[PDB]
């Protein structure tokens, strides 16, 4: 709607954040007033987290490169957590920290980069700079309270500032032996704790949860449902009514109920089996009183917000066919927009993961830093249609040689594309099989 | 929906469990509240757990696959029973036991690893690090309550605590042979047990059923066949009605019910063949009273249930192709669905099944003890396919040889995938085939 | 549902079993109370006992092999028998036991390992170990009513303690010859009895029937269907009323009935032909009494109930195509679904099987005795397809000839694996047929 310019107000940024507790309940359906609408968080979530894949860091140097393969097979369950964290909650906080405890569990390895989750809840307040926005310091807290190797109950107010030249942590209540309380200088000069921002806008301080968009239509879902459901129980089945000369003589004649008003006031139910007849007189008269539909119009209501939820999380339906099943006979025709989906979902957190990937080459001298990121196959790449476009590209080259040498940069290029799309098993997530095959052909020699 | 950050309370990890025997008993619908209701529990928690395998313990160094495809040979039917255990009470616990004990039954292993189970039930507590949340001692308590190998009732209560540096075994009852009572020192230093996590949330200590979710609907689903099947038997079949000018006199004549209101209040029941004609008189009229549906509006509301629990599930829709049954019109249609499904559902255990590979490995040196996963074949590419795509490779390499030696890891790394592939015998659980076909070959030569 | 930590009970194997007499009334749909609604027994039993078939069992070791498909000649029958009691009842007993008695209907077989069944009733309580829950003595007991040679009855209440070590039998009553009362002691230090424990939980002590789920819902279905029968018997057929000025002189005139009360208390019924015609006076009146439909919505909710049915078995819909036959359109299409299912299946068993295959292998100095097994085909793989692959293999390999020699070896492979799918007659269960064409092809030469 238009508006003329000098009715407009001044730009502020926006520190609300997601009501995190109430996403959770929404994604385990668990909170009652949305129940019955919520059933449409979890697919949306779990569709959109399983079709994009985890990040291919991809880098020219080849210990980077080594480096990041491992922190790979390392933790790629835990990108993919860090991936469904972040839609359902909308911010995610990983931190990445340098251990060198020694255990028999890891025996040769001795340092170990752990992958570190931070709740968003754990973060009450990030310091930004105001003029080029990069975070300047974390205020964490939580309660930590924890149990005995003996039977003594502990608890313990835990919060603790990070900065990027140092950490200040402080508990009030019972030690933490693995803390140690004051300040400690951090070993390098950046906040190593990376916030991932689901649906960021320049306008936002926090990241989105998707679920929020949908929430009023789950509500609206909700409310229905139920209101359906109780008519439905009120009134579905047909109430059977007896016209009579004499009630009380009735019921007393039948079912011995003396007292009719202690009955109704006793919850008093009549047992009927089934098979019953009416033997009235002339003037008595047994009908049922029924409904056509005691539901009413709720089901084209219930259906409407169905197409608008899907609508507004905007995914393709085959994920929804129970409603449509016809939207099955074809689900690869349906697979474009699923493609679209994920190209636009892979690049909110891409450079996240870039930052991560620069991170963790950093707390582990190499040619670059730039890490440029890969992503897993939504429909796979047919590796019979790549290797008749190899062929053909082979045959097509070799004639008419005055192109030059080119061709072999290009066919080598090729094979190697090839390589990785057939090596990476497309049932299996990320690329964990690919360096795995390559850690085996180099052993094997 | 939005908030303002500085109005929320601390973050606190939550110690709930999942109920366990409400769990397994919906999943063998016995519970009397849920017994229509659990009718969609068993083919979620079925499908979920056959669609993926076993994990393929891959490991660069020959001794450590021997041992890992050795105790994957021992142990792949505890380890499926391990993934429906994961994925029916949301949390499970293995335990590996090194024990040299001599049977005869066993003439040869003269060493074994007991896969053994603990039930969610057997551990009462369980005792994390305080800063890196790993579990420090375990807490366990259950009742031995057996049959002397006489004719004598032992009742036995036991409560050990395990710990990396020892393990601790109480007994409070009739003795136990097997059992050393008191601290036994661990001879390695770490915890034998490995807590599985289903549905892992980073701010819970137990890992969350998949059938927590759909409870609620299972619940309603219940209420609303319960009144419906009550309603019908209440009223479906007609009730036939006679206004008659006196009905004593009818009766007597009739039925010989001389004394009507004993007869009711005794409970009798008329006998009808069915093959009956009324003679009645001018004033006296009969007629039936009947429903146009005892049911009232109940299966489209059973349908927006079912259509709900399988969107909570996310559970692909041949699953349930008697509800929908254009559904089973292509099968491989909806399988990507599937496989999205088993990339996501996968990840939640192959970290904990890496660390049991590492475990095992390290209670029986070796070049590697990062152990990178495989899987079954979700959905298993055609070996006619697969040959096709080697075959177009060797075809289209050993041409324009200006590319190099590339091409023979190219071709033997393809030709490893095609073995791989081939020798796994799809409609078997796990790569019991391939190991055995090794074996064998072996002894051949 | 969700629960605090501190509210849970301590854990306690469950000691119940099977109603294993119930469990053979609805198989044998013999049950009065299930008569009609367990009907959907023996169709999911007997599919999934079909579609899995018998145990392969392979082993390196030539003599071992020899030895397994020489009990596998033997007792394919009797195997499949234990799966189908198995699923059945629960828990399946199987005595192993070698006889060295001489008979002429066994000339050259002078030693027989008998495949020796006992019923889940005969074993009234098995003994554990409290630590390794190893099976440590059976307490069988059973009445062996049986008749002489002769004439006379003879009647012997005999339970046996089978231990590891020795097994003691007792008899109460007529003497057993061919049982030697006392203690005498094994042959060996096992048991010689093996049990199969279908639907093994950890907190189970015993095995679970597969119809025992959907036991409730056959108490409805059979409920609701005989419900509905009496209620159709009862007003299905119209019931022509008379409206009639004199009823006593009507039944006079027509029928001959001088006394109406006398022939109703005779049951006096009377004979209708079909072609009648009613000449009434202008008071008089004769109308039908016929409802819509006497069954009213029994049909919708036999309907749900057979889907309920079919979900917690969760069996393909082919097996119930009578009700569905749109399933019936492309079978293979749901034989994934079957694939899926009994891969699950076969899992609880094959542990059992490969205790079985090593102790057979025990009761008759091998190289080894950890056989692995393989199952029959529940879809064929193609042979055309096979060969497809091996000759498309063969052509790519002896290309690019720097791959090595072990091209060698995955043809051998392959072609082993070809062989044995070959030789095996999908129609024909079991593996006898690869055994039979391996001895005609020794002896022919």
């Amino acid at each position: 709607m238009r508006m003329s310019s000098g009715n407009i107000g001044v730009y502020k940024l926006d520190d609300s954040r997601v009501d995190y507790e109430l996403a959770r309940e929404l994604y385990q359906n668990k909170n009652a007033n949305y129940k019955l609408g919520s059933s449409f968080v979890r697919p949306i979530v779990n569709s959109t987290t399983g079709f994009m894949g985890v990040p291919h860091f991809q880098i020219e140097d080849e210990e980077a490169q080594y480096i990041l393969d491992e922190f790979v097979l390392d933790n790629t369950s835990k990108m993919l957590k860090t991936h469904t964290d972040s839609l359902k909650q909308g911010d995610c906080y990983i931190w990445i920290t340098r251990e060198e405890r020694e255990n028999p569990l890891y025996p040769d390895k001795k340092v170990r980069l752990i992958y570190n989750f931070i709740s968003p809840e754990e973060v009450k307040e990030i310091i930004l700079d105001p003029t080029t926005k990069e975070p300047i310091a974390y205020i964490l807290e939580s309660q930590n309270e924890w149990t005995d190797l003996g039977e003594n109950k502990r608890k313990a107010k835990v919060k603790q500032i990070i900065t990027a030249e140092s950490r200040f942590v402080e508990v009030e209540g019972d030690k933490i032996e693995g803390l140690e309380e004051g300040e400690t200088p951090n070993v390098w000069g950046f906040i190593p704790i990376i916030h991932f921002k689901n649906e960021a806008d320049e306008t936002l301080k926090y990241g989105q949860s998707d679920i929020e968009p949908i929430e009023p239509l789950l509500k609206a879902y909700h409310d229905v449902m139920l209101h359906a459901l109780k008519g439905s129980k009120m009134h579905s089945t047909p109430k059977l009514k007896l016209k009579l000369t004499d009630v009380a003589s009735f019921l007393a004649h039948n079912f011995g109920v003396e007292d009719p008003v202690k009955f109704a006031k006793e919850g008093g139910k009549i047992n009927l089996d089934g098979h019953e007849i009416l033997f009235l007189n002339k003037d008595e008269e047994a009908e049922f009183v029924e409904v056509k539909s005691a539901i009413g119009d709720a089901k084209e209501l219930l259906k409407l917000l169905f197409y608008c939820i899907v609508d507004v999380s905007e995914t393709p339906e085959f994920i929804f066919g129970v409603h449509t099943p016809s939207a099955l006979a074809s689900v690869k025709e349906q697979m474009p927009i699923m493609v679209n989906k994920i190209r636009r979902k892979r690049e909110q957190f891409t450079n996240s993961w870039q930052l991560l990937a620069r991170m963790v080459l950093i707390m582990s001298k190499y040619s670059s830093y730039d890490v440029t990121i890969g992503w897993d196959e939504v429909n796979p790449r047919d590796d019979k249609e790549l290797a008749e476009t190899l062929e053909k590209v082979c045959c097509a080259l070799d004639k008419a040689l005055e192109g030059g040498f080119i061709s072999e940069e290009s066919t080598v290029n090729f094979l190697a594309q090839y390589i990785d799309t057939m090596s990476n098993y497309i049932s299996d997530d990320g690329e964990r099989e690919g360096e795995r095959e390559k850690i085996i052909k180099t052993k094997m020699l």
